């Protein structure tokens, strides 16, 4: 006779909690600091000496002017960012790899992040796994990793590459560019559509910056704290 | 145990009830305020340097006339839209991919949604899986994924591509076009007949937000009432 | 000592249930509205640019004259239908597919339904599954899908294609024709013998039209209602 | 539980009792009012542009003479029919199919039942399964489907084709003929020796309907009595 009121309290607190959580987002954050810029909004330009390179110039936004938003229209569109403001990137690309030549099965993706005053900022490598002719999808793999083979490839052959806090960019610059060159052999890189670059504002305070980093973890912990305090106060 | 059981039963009961309420709202959902143009009612024009393209002209209905409905005759017919009030597209295409090139079972489908005054509005790519010669169904797959091999190819090889709430098309512009190219190799695309492009009405969010605040409240209230009653009875 | 009388009541009501159900068929329906016309009663004519096409002229039946019946003699015979009466088709074809060339395994059947005053009235596609030399019948498939391999192919490789309410035909026309062209590659189409086209009379009332649609579902629900009301009244 | 058990036991008991009563009625079923002409008692004439054809002339017995019976001597002998009272054929042929062309295990058997004044009466096609080189029996099949491989080929590869209550043959017409062609490829048909063509008497339905109303009543009464007695005793 009480679990109904328990659910009523859930549907009162949880919605109120997310509302107060967005209130904290509104006050603590400007609510438009971060800006997820998908790779497909850059200007792709392939090559052989260098792999796929994504580049896109930068427009400098005078202070006071409302900040535009990088719409995921997949259309090329300049990155917005305050001229007099430090910005800290978060490269988040996930991709598939594939090759007609049954040359190699595991390879090393090289990532270079230049900027332009031409001047390299960040370079790393990540051992990516690559499809090949002699790869077959076992029946048990289809049973366990979801019946849809696209979901199986997502679970098994997709290779996420997260780069956090390692890149910093000034709006006084322009024409950021990210290279992706597989090094051992030519490969077909299938960049997952939801791969982007989170342009953060890099507050001089560690805790709020970490909260901006771990958005989903904050979605967990802040909602949990709100629910617990509200329910304990009411009880 | 109480909260665990209440969450489990809520997760079990929400699907059917929410789908029934969705059907109820769809019955309320107007055919004038929502249209589903089947993709096969466009004009197809195959090619090589550009993928299969679907393009259809547009007729504008002056206000006062009851808005017609795009029938499933599979015959090329014009797309009906209002004079100037704004529509927001929902591409929901799903397709098999197949080839004899024996390129491996992975590829990138480039989607380009143009519009007429020869101008691009939306672009995205989705990793799709493609049939190949070195692919057979295990006896195990047929035993779990339905005995009808069409159903197995459906649960397993179908590329559901849902692009929702991302495209907006002025009624003033005409000749909307959609492109489906494959990036890595020349494939054969088999467009499932129920694939199409919804035309939701992009009406004032102030009403839509309140409608969302009316939708959410109604869904929560109904699901909570039914779930709480049935759970208390079952306890 | 009562289950015997229970079965007596069954063998009294259920035969009386079906008799009164046929009474409702006699009064509500003309008892000769629908007319299942098998494809093999058309005039098959193969081709390469177009697949198998089934065509058959139409004789216009003056009002008052008794309506003929399309006998399943498999012999070519003109379709009967009242000159001054709207008719709504139901394409119900199921088939097998096969190909000596071990090339593709899943294909796309194109269905076109013309009429003649030459003028297209319907077009659709359906992803059909096709046999190929690289297909073997596993022992477990024989154990589970029935020992008879013809029944296994029926359960597994047969692909039904139902088209309901999507076609409308006037008797003032003549020479209906249905095309079936597999598009990707030449295929051997084995049309199942019991495939036809239900020419319905398309009442202006939704409920009776739906009853005519779902003949078997009506066989279930109407008999259930008769049995329940009779048994409850007697009890 | 009562109704469930009564339905289950009825479904179990109907087979044997109904077959025994069918044999009882067959003993009553006259050899003058029912004849079974084995298909091997026709005259076979093989070919290519037309499949294997079975044709037999007809002798008419003036009334008064006791109707002879088509013996199973396997020797070509004429088909006996009455002067003018109408017979209604029941083709029940069942056959294996087999070839070295290694066309895949599926084909279409065209059946044409002609009659003489060179005139067609019935035509149908039935998907049949055909042996091929790439076909072997698993050890599992032999363990379940009888140890005799002839029995396995029977339960699994036999194409039972029953065409009942579809052909009517005037006694005045003579030289009845049956054609068995394979549509896709040249196969070897192995006609099971017990295949034939029944000759039921197409007598007045007014008697047949009442006979059906006498058959149904007797079957229902006997099955109900035995089932009810044995079930009440077993409860």
């Amino acid at each position: 006779y009480i679990v109904v009121a328990f659910l009523i309290q859930l549907l009162i607190i949880l919605p109120l909690s997310i509302l107060i959580y967005h209130d904290f987002y509104l006050r603590l954050l400007p609510a438009d600091s971060s800006n997820v810029v998908p790779l497909n909004t850059f200007n792709i330009l392939n090559g052989v000496q260098f792999g796929t390179k994504f580049f896109q110039s930068i427009k400098s936004i005078p202070v006071g002017t409302d900040l535009p938003q990088t719409i995921d229209n997949g259309l090329s569109q300049l990155i917005p960012m305050r001229d007099n403001m430090e910005y800290k990137l978060d490269l988040n690309l996930q991709l598939y790899c594939q090759s007609k030549t049954d040359h190699l099965n595991l390879d090393n993706l090289l990532i270079d992040v230049y900027r332009g005053p031409d001047e390299k900022i960040f370079h790393t490598s990540r051992p990516i796994v690559c499809l090949a002719l002699t790869d077959s999808m076992s029946p048990q793999e289809i049973e366990q990793l979801g019946p849809s083979r696209l979901d199986v490839y997502d679970e098994e052959w997709l290779n996420t590459i997260r780069i956090e806090d390692k890149i910093s960019l000034e709006s006084s610059y322009e024409t950021i560019s990210v290279f992706l060159k597989t090094e051992i052999a030519q490969r077909n890189l299938i960049i997952h559509p939801e791969s982007g670059i989170k342009f953060r504002m890099n507050f001089e305070q560690g805790l709020r910056n970490l909260m901006l980093r771990k958005r989903f973890l904050s979605y967990i912990i802040g909602i949990s704290i709100f629910h617990c305090i509200i329910c304990v106060l009411f009880f």
